[PDB]
């Protein structure tokens, strides 16, 4: 099926090189771009030549595709519709467990481009191919709740605020079109309120499109967002999600909510139980629907205890905890540490393994939030992935840079194409695969 | 081949506001174009039609323009069965449907999407890349294709970024290398060095970006921004190989016949507002102090006397680019040519609204010995048309953002693909950017 496979480098949304693959069949040319990657994830290959792109070149990974993968896969004459055989072959070219000989970024571009070639071979949209090969439940397609970054903290902002991301989730409407419109309106009201309260510069955006004013406390951030939802006119219709990224402030088995302060008073660092009390207070006060990485990546007991406290009424999402890694995912399921997975395809390195991880999550009753990376591209693959996997949830940025909006625009085209055969996940996003 | 189906929808641009996207189907398949949108439009631009319904998208919906495509333009054009390779006949038909000089009946943002999609369908019908079709219909000189110098807006100010900085865009222009690929690599390395230097001098928040991907420090003088960029070039290792360009967008602070360099300060004192002559003297100092190769909109969009005076002083030393002055409009370019007000056109297809009129604007400029810089808007999309346009027109110059947000990199990535496709058949404009159409 594959008659020509060619890779090149292009630039990602932060100005760093990444791998793009042209995958040619008799049905035409199909292109994928790998987002930015990285002990638990598959390893992206960077060149390390400090004199070019500050060591971030990907000419070696590009060459691994053109010089090793392309002639091997072409010679194998594998039907691109058989995604599992394509990926099984890809993995046979690299014997390391983390794809470190060829590069996760070299392997993944080929995996994804073949999926695009296969959809066209069958005359179906990519999300329908993905629904087929992941064995999604038949019925109406489910369009995802966009979990939209609006406000950034932690490592991404000055001021004391320790939590890394605050997102809006427009769940209280009946269509994805309305959800995205309300999301854009709330985001614009938040930018306006941010500039007035924190100054004009505070309205300049970070890597994922959100703002990063100098905020002190979680309550201040959450109040700001609540103010934007109300001023935009959608009080009661917009949930809030947090990505705490608490590994960044885990110290001596406690949690330093002033970790950016070099004088941080250690007598105020919170135990596991005290941080759970704090989250439970915030849950009592705000329409928080999902919390990502509330406890540190290896603080397993803290996750399990917290999940028994709040797990039946809020989504708890592993990111640093699970790293789209089968062994870690199986651990978290068996421990009952969480009930939802961030799915980063370039953390695992092939589409088949990604679909496996998503299906193992669904089988445990977990949710799946298909996720962007900080270094994104104009590629829209994860939009079709979230629809095809029936995840009902996607995390792909603020509504404010086109490597973010390109995914959301693609779901707009999917929604229009499907018409009455699609359903917006709305408040049912946690269990959307079962709708 | 001719259109079999034409369908429009709204999508979201890089600022989160709706814009128009057109699906143009022929026997060769479906061709998609997306209309960009400026955050600060010149008063003479063709009309961008917005709905003004304040209960939806804060009045910035484009449902009317989308319905104008679906309900007026699409059935009429499909009926006419116009050969898509005949771009002028396509655009003449579109223009007849609207019948107004500024496209205010249907909206330039309903017309342009169809115009651009037609040209993509035309390239497919002929089995050639878009940039080659554009070279053909623009009657570009035959020979090597010319790849453009990427003018990268690495420090944002004015209406594109919160903070005190009056001038809208400070760009680097990596002219002192031999290939487009090297120019892009150097551009990214200078940008990353600039971001590091900016955060260490102005704080972490100053590394956040404006609309076009440039860093946005809260600085007050052009000298501060230019020193920062010079330091970034030097520390990256490319001293002497990178020119600087500015887009002043001076119409944004032209008030009472003077120029307010503190215009985002609501308490800006009118005593410090500069006259035309005072502003020209500041440019002359900056041109001497820094390797500035191009200045865009140095004076306001109808302040003809000041443009003429400034051109007399430095028109032989630097490129002087009309943007709001000319709005990619042949009638205003004629005035600028005859008055000797500038020597380059900023080509923004959506300021005039059809490809054919945009190409006429470029060819009128070339005929006067002017340069042409093909340009994005600050509200951009994943669309990559202007990459091929800059190559096809042989402009040697493109302005499509900093190497940061992907509505900017998408265009530069597309030029990387064109470069690789062309191989020895392409030349990098390099230091010859100003007269690249004659190379």
């Amino acid at each position: 099926y594959a008659t020509k496979i060619h890779a090149r480098y292009v630039y990602d949304s932060r100005g760093n090189p990444t791998v793009e693959v042209d995958f040619t069949t008799d049905k035409g040319l199909f292109r994928s771009i790998v987002p930015s990657g990285a002990v638990h994830e598959a390893l992206e290959l960077r060149d390390g030549d400090k004199s070019k792109w500050l060591g971030k070149g990907v000419l070696k990974a590009v060459a691994n595709v053109n010089d090793i993968i392309a002639p091997a896969l072409i010679k194998a004459k594998i039907d691109v519709v058989d995604q599992a055989k394509i990926d099984e072959f890809l993995l046979s070219l690299d014997g390391t467990p983390n794809k470190s000989k060829l590069g996760a970024n070299a392997i993944l571009g080929v995996s994804l481009a073949a999926a695009n070639a296969a959809a066209a071979a069958q005359g179906i949209p990519l999300y329908k191919h993905i629904a087929n090969i992941s064995n999604a439940k038949k019925g109406k397609f489910v369009l995802p709740v966009p979990f939209q970054n609006v406000l950034n903290g932690g490592s991404h902002a000055g001021g004391a605020l320790a939590f890394q991301e605050f997102m809006i989730a427009p769940t209280g409407v009946s269509t994805f079109s309305e959800a995205l419109r309300i999301g854009s309106e709330v985001y614009h009201n938040l930018k306006s309120l941010t500039k007035k309260k924190y100054g004009q510069s505070a309205g300049n955006v970070g890597d994922e499109g959100g703002v990063a004013p100098d905020i002190k406390t979680p309550k201040e951030a959450l109040d700001l967002i609540m103010d934007a939802i109300d001023k935009a006119g959608y009080k009661g219709k917009v949930g809030i999600a947090m990505d705490v990224a608490s590994s960044e402030f885990y110290k001596d088995g406690k949690y330093d909510l002033d970790f950016k302060n070099p004088e941080s008073d250690p007598s105020k660092w919170l135990s596991g139980p005290q941080l759970a009390d704090l989250y439970e207070q915030l849950i009592s006060e705000y329409p928080i629907v999902s919390i990502e990485d509330p406890f540190a990546e290896d603080d397993w007991d803290a996750w399990v205890h917290f999940f028994e406290r709040v797990g039946d009424k809020i989504q708890i999402v592993g990111d640093d905890l699970t790293v789209t890694n089968p062994t870690r995912i199986k651990t978290a399921i068996e421990k009952k540490a969480a009930n939802a997975l961030l799915l980063k395809v370039n953390q695992i390195g092939t589409l088949t393994e990604s679909i496996q991880a998503a299906n193992d999550s669904y089988a445990a009753g977990w949710g799946v939030m298909v996720s962007h990376r900080s270094g994104e591209t104009e590629d829209t693959f994860i939009a079709d992935l979230s629809v095809g996997l029936r995840s009902g949830q996607i995390k792909t940025g603020a509504p404010a840079r086109s490597e973010r909006l390109a995914k959301l625009n693609q779901i707009l085209r999917i929604e229009e194409e499907l018409g009455s055969e699609a359903i917006y996940a709305g408040k049912d996003f946690q269990k959307a695969s079962q709708l």
